[PDB]
């Protein structure tokens, strides 16, 4: 093989703003005029920045002998991801996950008299159960031509340096996907309106906005570890706590420039006006509004199932393939607490929670539904109870009642509808859940 | 807008130059810093301003 | 510079038969040439300037 | 520019130097042979018939 490049102009991808060269030599002077007095200024930006191809260029002096390149540099990177400390052990055998979780029960009223015909009734515990799976699947594949490569050196340095960096760029790339990965998990929780939004804007003081998300956001911190805990901070409305020591906030730079510049600089003893949680600092979040997440060290629900490397040799083709697979499961932990602070534009209400997801009642028996809205705003909103079972004599009450036909055999869906929309464009946020008949 | 204009626009100047520092050092990299858009990294006692 | 590379999915049905497929590494180079040669003139006349 | 090693140039730079000698020399070889031709020619050259 010979591969040549025939007439290649030396500026192949560039859209300048404006001609530097005209600039400076149609210029009266009031900013350019200290080009004016260069002699080969046009010759060095005609090259100012690197030349993408090279093409061999005849001595000026005897046109015969051909330059040289006199200088070889060979640029490496190492690069890691900062989350690494997110993750947990290993899986070597099974596939999912269970996390279960138990809930607190409701008082009742001392009475004798209606406590004679229901010694032996039953009141079935609040447990709820979620699953992780093994998601992540991937290999990297590189071949290196070591033959074929040796015609572009001439030192044995320059060779080796080279096969070097390639090794090192196949463990670099796995390195940042893991990484985006990571934001790829909070960003998905946010798409999906299981964070808990809280609004860094609306300072509502017209004297002082420096200091409204660190008040907001080290007000949320300490309501967060309140000993009688809260259902106001997890996707599954489940009275939980947390702690001060496991709580983890993932920052934007923007953020710590802001808390380091307005607040920091300004206030003495900065120890109270500091953030409370571990702090961590990433480039930002793909979605639009996400500022910071607070989050709980159970959280991340990372492990790795598999990370391997294996080497073939091509005799015929003289070459080495590599290839390095990395299985891994991705999860979030909805029994965690976790709020996003935003700054922007959201939506009234973000979700509506049903506390039993999954039930079975019998044919002429009866279930009771709770929901829980969860609004960005200050003012509640009315929810409408709906089923879609399909089959008459099954009715849902207002209040949340769910009473099934004695004659049917289907499975039932229970909806819960949140009207936000203006007039003429209803907007609704559903949350549904599903119900078994047992016969 | 304006370095010079206000000291609330010095104030948010300087809070720009600060995060882009910190993002231009990050360990995972980026490649929106530069002509050819390749994963790298910079350092602190590298940066020049 | 190298830039790393980019991640496939596993599929086993696909390695059966793509097991000495060659991917070419990301490589790229630049190149930079000589562009300033001057000089600064200057004349002294001594006899005169005495 | 056109070398990478300071030998080359050197060797280069002698060669360009040693140039100038062997043009020297072949055209005063060929000065001496024009002698025996022009004196032939003029005639004053004592010449026997084979």
């Amino acid at each position: 093989m010979r591969i040549t490049f025939n007439d290649v102009k030396t500026s192949l991808g560039i859209t300048e703003s404006y001609d530097i060269v005209n600039a400076i030599r149609n210029s009266q002077g009031d900013n350019f005029k200290s080009y004016v007095p260069l002699a080969t200024a046009n010759n060095v930006a005609e090259v100012g920045a690197g030349i993408l191809i090279n093409q061999t260029v005849q001595n000026d002096f005897i046109t015969s002998l051909v330059d040289r390149i006199g200088l070889v540099v060979i640029r490496q990177v190492s690069l890691n991801n900062p989350l690494k400390k997110f993750k947990k052990g290993q899986i070597p055998l099974g596939r999912t996950i269970e996390e279960i979780y138990t809930d607190i029960t409701k008082e009742k009223q001392y009475d004798a008299e209606e406590a004679e015909q229901k010694v032996f009734e039953r009141e079935m515990p609040n447990v709820k159960t979620l699953f992780h799976e093994r998601n992540r699947q991937g290999f990297y594949h590189q071949t290196i031509q070591d033959d074929s490569l040796k015609t572009a050196f001439v030192s044995w340095g320059n060779f080796e340096s080279f096969v070097s960096s390639i090794i090192n760029a196949i463990y670099n790339s796995a390195e940042v996907d893991e990484y985006e990965y990571m934001k790829l998990l909070v960003d998905n929780y946010y798409s999906k309106g299981l964070f808990t939004t809280v609004k860094i804007d609306e300072p509502t003081s017209s004297t002082g906005a420096l200091t409204e998300f660190v008040k907001k956001m080290r007000a949320t911190a300490r309501k967060l570890t309140l000993p009688q805990g809260s259902r106001d901070w997890n996707s599954m409305a489940v009275r939980t706590r947390s702690y001060m020591e496991d709580l983890h906030l993932i920052i934007d730079a923007d953020l710590e420039a802001e808390l380091d510049v307005d607040v920091l600089a300004k206030a003495f003893n900065m120890n109270r006006t500091d953030f409370l949680g571990n702090v961590t600092v990433i480039d930002g979040f793909a979605s639009t509004g996400l500022e910071a997440v607070l989050v709980d060290k159970d959280w991340f629900m990372v492990y790795d199932n598999l990370h391997k490397m294996e080497t073939v040799r091509n005799p015929r083709g003289l070459y080495w393939n590599y290839y390095y697979h990395v299985w891994q499961t991705l999860s979030v932990s909805r029994f965690a607490n976790a709020v996003a602070f935003v700054s922007g534009d959201v939506p009234a209400v973000t979700q509506v929670i049903v506390s039993p997801n999954i039930a079975a009642v019998k044919q002429g028996g009866q279930q009771q539904f709770t929901a829980y809205v969860r609004a960005t705003n200050a003012k509640d909103h009315k929810v409408v109870w709906s089923v879609e079972g399909g089959s008459t004599g099954t009715a849902i009450t207002g209040d949340g009642l769910l009473s099934v036909s004695g004659n049917e055999d289907n499975q039932l869906t229970v909806k819960a509808t949140v009207d936000i929309g203006t007039e003429d464009k209803p907007k609704l946020v559903v949350g549904e859940a599903v119900v078994s008949i047992r016969p």
